[PDB]
């Protein structure tokens, strides 16, 4: 599924990341837009041999099992393909945990890159929530 801009914010803030861990609603549609595109069934590969999954482009070295990341962790105790559902949820309760361990959102290097320092309000404006 490719998200619209405001179906996403919408999606987000009743999955409970508007205000998570102080980051605004903005912070995480920025985030979805510039890791995947709005798009749930974004996979990437990277150089360690670990992939990335779904609209915030979980990575599979620390956060959930693709049975191809050798020696890698499964802290969201879920498959990756999970990831890539039409539904967000299991992609929003991954992120907590993952904006939870003491990084914050630095963990989503686009989001460090491209939306940090900027007014990321600008994500949600016209939308209803
Ligand atoms: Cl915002
Ligand atoms: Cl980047
Ligand atoms: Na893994």
């Amino acid at each position: 599924k490719v998200f619209g801009r405001c179906e996403l914010a919408a999606a987000m803030k009743r999955h409970g990341l508007d205000n998570y861990r102080g980051y605004s609603l903005g912070n995480w549609v920025c985030a979805a837009k510039f890791e995947s595109n709005f798009n749930t069934q974004a996979t990437n590969r990277n150089t360690d041999g670990s992939t990335d999954y779904g609209i915030l482009q979980i990575n599979s070295r620390w956060w959930c099992n693709d049975g191809r990341t050798p020696g890698s962790r499964n802290l969201c105790n879920i498959p990756c393909s999970a990831l890539l559902s039409s539904d967000i949820t299991a992609s929003v309760n991954c992120a907590k945990k993952i904006v939870s361990d003491g990084n914050g959102m630095n963990a989503w290097v686009a989001w460090r890159n491209r939306c940090k320092g900027t007014d990321v309000q600008a994500w949600i404006r016209g939308c209803r929530l």
